[PDB]
């Protein structure tokens, strides 16, 4: 799940069809979930502070239950969309937060989305 | 180049399934004896850990071909360690990154 997750989020990033998998397909299903208004704000603020910074934060944030855990991967997900591939982020920085927080989670969104 | 990296190790891992950005990254593999590795993947099984990979990923890059082995040695890991191996990739990129980050642009024109 780790694995497919980066790689989901790398290809929300730069949309490269040479790196397309059909298991993002289902991952992308969880973009309803999360308010395009939260993730303009997210960006603005970002932007504003010329950082991964406001990010980091949204996903530092408790994860509770499964919907939770959907929700961070696409918020994680419309906000690697909606920056830019020209945007310098230590993605590694964001996984390493998002699945400190979903890793528990795996099994059940393996099962949820396929 | 962030991106290429993690794309190209996890796929060095388990096959995605291609393009030739890998073919020129697949070329620094002779930098790297594959008995250091062998070495390095026995004692990851023995310690049931990443430990031993990021033991290695945190010793210093002072060149770009330390730089371009430490990319190498990341990717035979990845290839022999197998699919099921349960790694935080994440951890041991930012060690790598952390090391030959400053080396991106040079690496770029090196390969590219």
């Amino acid at each position: 799940m780790r694995t497919l997750l980066i790689r989901y989020i790398l290809w929300r990033n730069d949309n490269d069809q040479t790196y397309y998998n059909d298991d993002f397909k289902k991952l992308m299903l969880l973009d309803e979930l999360v308010d395009d208004g939260d993730v303009s704000t997210l960006i603005k603020n970002m932007r504003m502070t010329l950082s991964d910074g406001p990010l980091l934060d949204r996903l530092n944030q408790p994860v509770n239950n499964i919907e939770d855990a959907k929700y961070m991967i696409a918020i994680s997900a419309k906000v690697a969309r909606d920056i830019g591939e020209r945007s310098e982020i230590r993605w590694e920085e964001s996984f390493t937060i998002l699945f400190r927080m979903i890793e528990t989670y795996f099994d059940d969104l393996m099962i949820d989305l396929y």
